[PDB]
């Protein structure tokens, strides 16, 4: 472990989906070939060029193991839609299989369906408003709690998982940013309201492994 040029990087298995150069979405790298995103993020698509840079730790310093990639197909759930937070999931298969290293490298993602414990910090992660990549441990709130906390609108099904979350990301945090416990990959958000308000609102995240027989399908 040692290349004098390349430097390693915290977290690299994050994917900046980008719309005509400037970061549109966080996203993560799942296998060699395929970044795993939210729908809701090719929402508004500028019909403009969509790529995804790989290797980045800051988006506006030079680093010797930023890439960037072209995409091939972009497959959202099917039952993903706009006016829903249901399976808003999409996945990005690259224009050739990423090189990999110290700054490049795939998540394992959940796979077993069981919900992570509460209380248990999980880290999110992603580019804000961006410079270098932002995350924060988050705690795990129990469904119960987060069903009341959203106004008890049933809001949260079994595929869905909520952390705490404060305004400034409830607005101004990557809108497709992963939520990693335990060095796996467990939620993707489902947020992306850029309207900043006084309107404290708990973090959801779709849960992965909730989809497992989806992405195995997708990526096989």
């Amino acid at each position: 472990l040692g290349g004098r040029e390349a430097e390693a990087h915290a977290r690299p298995y994050m994917a900046s989906v980008q719309l005509n150069g400037a970061h549109l979405c966080g996203g993560v790298l799942v296998a060699e070939q395929w970044v795993l995103s939210a729908a809701h993020c090719l929402e508004d698509a500028a019909d403009g060029k969509v790529q995804v840079l790989l290797g980045a730790h800051s988006l506006s310093q030079p680093e010797p193991s930023k890439r960037l990639y072209d995409v091939l197909r972009a497959v959202p759930h099917p039952d993903s839609q706009p006016d829903t937070i249901d399976h808003d999931l999409l996945l990005l298969q690259l224009s050739e299989k990423a090189t990999l290293g110290p700054a490049v490298r795939p998540l394992p993602w959940q796979r077993v369906d069981r919900d992570v414990a509460p209380g248990t910090l999980c880290d999110v992660a992603g580019w804000g408003i961006p410079d270098s990549l932002q995350h924060v441990l988050l705690p795990v709130l129990d469904r119960a709690t987060c069903n009341r906390r959203t106004h008890h609108d049933g809001a949260i099904t079994e595929r869905l998982m909520c952390a705490e979350s404060n305004r400034r990301d409830s607005c101004k945090g990557d809108s497709g940013g992963p939520l990693v416990c335990g060095g796996v990959l467990e939620g993707v958000v489902t947020s992306g309201s850029r309207v900043c308000g006084n309107r404290k609102k708990p973090g959801i995240y779709t849960r992965v492994a909730s989809y497992a027989a989806w992405i195995d399908s997708v990526l096989a």
